[PDB]
């Protein structure tokens, strides 16, 4: 309901995959026609043209996408033709490499993610790998680092509730506190354990109760108490917990801040939070570094990467 690109009205599939057709077919590839069509349907109605597609030419859009096209632009396209859980599943095994895993994509996915999302992308990579997501996560990570991950990634997290539980915000914020600044070390199960288990407005208020007690918040407690690959991954949980807008306008921020540009985590966002989020994350973007989301992507993008991103953030803010 707040994504930035919305089912297009006058949709037909199969005068889409005629026109994508031709702009294939066409001398030097016709990669605007593509963007144009592509990055004003739904996913949905992408599925539809992929369908159509493939009617017309018995071979798969993506594949001869894949074929017509390249690099950033490439990895934008086929990106977008996936349904949302095939791409998060997709970009999940991606970021598994063994020793040298990608733990910062594998965290921005498993922590942001909601229960439906992650019952979807258990199934969706079980069908995909023929080997559940819980198999891979504990041979590419280790420690309570991975017994978090594992937590979060089981998408069991309880559901917001009726009615409002304050005696339980306020008992889930003493344990938070005699878990961990109280107390010298961490008692980390105790904190995996709330912070995995309970809704995220109860997290949220929870999380604000902890004010009260601890003299640093939970963002500073987390620097503070533990570090690392834990450390991160509680940082990011908890950024998500307490605005997740904000959180992907900051990992957008972050992704284009420093030399070059992070591509990975800019297009999984740009793709992934298209139907989702992407005006509130505009709204928070412009609201915190001053100038629109459009206009950093704008600097440090160029050519028909840049206009797919552009087409995908919806106007300048
Ligand atoms: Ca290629
Ligand atoms: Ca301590
Ligand atoms: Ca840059």
């Amino acid at each position: 309901a707040y994504g930035s690109v919305k089912a297009y009205t006058n949709f037909d599939a199969e005068r889409d995959a005629l026109n994508i057709e031709t702009a294939i077919k066409t001398k030097g590839v016709d990669e605007v026609t593509i963007v144009n069509i592509l990055t004003n349907r739904s996913n949905e109605q992408r599925q539809d043209i992929a369908f159509a597609y493939q009617r017309r030419t018995k071979k798969e859009l993506a594949s001869a996408l894949k074929s017509a096209l390249s690099g950033h632009l490439e990895t934008v396209i086929l990106g977008l033709l996936k349904t949302p859980a095939q791409y998060d599943a997709s970009e999940l095994k991606a970021s598994m490499k063994g020793l040298g895993t990608d733990e910062d994509s594998l965290i921005e996915i498993i922590c942001s993610r909601t229960n439906q999302e992650l019952q979807e992308i258990n199934r969706v990579y079980k069908e995909m790998y023929k080997t559940d997501l819980e198999k891979d996560i504990i041979s590419d990570t280790s420690g309570d680092f991975r017994k978090l991950m594992v937590a979060l990634a089981k998408g069991r997290r309880a559901e917001d509730g009726s009615v409002i539980d304050y005696e339980l915000i306020d008992q889930d914020a003493r344990d938070l506190y005699d878990a961990g600044v109280k107390r010298k070390g961490t008692d980390v199960p105790k904190w995996i354990s709330i912070m995995t288990e309970r809704s995220v407005p109860h997290l949220q208020k929870v999380f604000d109760r902890y004010k009260s007690y601890s003299p640093y918040d939970m963002l500073e407690s987390i620097r503070k108490e533990v570090k690392g690959d834990l450390e991160n991954a509680f940082l990011n949980l908890v950024q998500c917990i307490q605005n997740k807008p904000l959180y992907f306008a900051d990992r957008l921020y972050d992704s284009m801040k420093g030399k070059g540009t992070r591509d990975k985590v800019l297009i999984r966002i740009m793709v992934s939070r298209s139907e989702v989020d992407m005006l509130k994350i505009r709204s928070e973007f412009k609201r915190k570094y001053g100038k629109s989301l459009y206009y950093y992507i704008q600097q440090d993008t160029k050519g028909d990467y840049q206009k797919a991103l552009l087409y995908l953030c919806g106007g300048d803010d």
